[PDB]
C-alpha cells in the first residue's frame, strides 16, 4: 500500500503469535518493541535515542509480519515509548520513501 | 524521487539561509534540528523519545527546503544528536511510504 503521513504511520504487526500496533519509523536503524515476552535466547544490548541510551533485550532472527508482509530479523525489546519498526525490517518488506 | 532504506534517508535541507543534512523520519511527529541561532520569537518545549526528554526551542512558521521541495512549519531547535525532518514537514512535500 501507499501510506501518507498526515497521521502517524501505525500498522498491525504479528510477533510471537501476538498482534500489536507499531510505528513505521524511517529514522530508526533498528526495531524496538515495548516490554513483552518472546521465546528463545537473547543478549543484552544498549541503544541510544533522542534522550539517551536504554537497556534492551536483543532477539535475532525473529519472525514478524508487518501489515501482511513477513520479515525475519532482529527485534529489540525494552522501555521504548512506542513500538517502532526500523529500517532493518522496513527493507525486508520492500518499503521506500517517495515524493 | 524514491529513497530506499538500506542506509539512513539523509538529505540536504536549507533553513535560516544555511545548508544542512537531515533525516527523513516518518517516526517523528515534528521536526527537530541541531542548535542554531534563528531570529524571531520562540517558546520552550520538552520533547521525548528513547532515552528520555530534551529541552528545545520551538520556532513557528519556519521555511525549510527539503531536496528542492519547500515547506513551512514548526521547527524545534536543541541538542538533538541528528537533524530530524518530521511528518509536519514531510506531508508538505508529498512524502509517502510505499511497499
Ligand atoms: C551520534 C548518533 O546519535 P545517537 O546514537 C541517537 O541518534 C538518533 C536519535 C533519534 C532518531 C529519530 C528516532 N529514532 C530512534 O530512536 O531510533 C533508535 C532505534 O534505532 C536506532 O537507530 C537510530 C537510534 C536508534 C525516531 O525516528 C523518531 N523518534 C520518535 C519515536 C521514538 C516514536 S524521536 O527522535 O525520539 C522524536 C520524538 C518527538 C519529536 C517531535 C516532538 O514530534 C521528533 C522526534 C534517530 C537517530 O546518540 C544516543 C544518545
Amino acid at each position: 500500500p501507499q501510506i501518507t503521513l498526515w497521521k502517524r504511520p501505525l500498522v498491525t504487526i504479528k510477533i510471537g503469535g501476538q498482534l500489536k500496533e507499531a510505528l513505521l519509523d524511517t529514522g530508526a536503524d533498528d526495531t524496538v518493541l515495548e516490554e513483552m515476552n518472546l521465546p528463545g535466547r537473547w543478549k543484552p544490548k544498549m541503544i541510544g535515542g533522542i534522550g539517551g541510551f536504554i537497556k534492551v533485550r536483543q532477539y535475532d532472527q525473529i519472525l514478524i509480519e508487518i501489515c501482511g508482509h513477513k520479515a525475519i530479523g532482529t527485534v529489540l525489546v525494552g522501555p521504548t515509548p512506542v513500538n517502532i519498526i526500523g529500517r532493518n525490517l522496513l527493507t525486508q518488506i520492500g518499503c521506500t520513501l517517495n515524493f
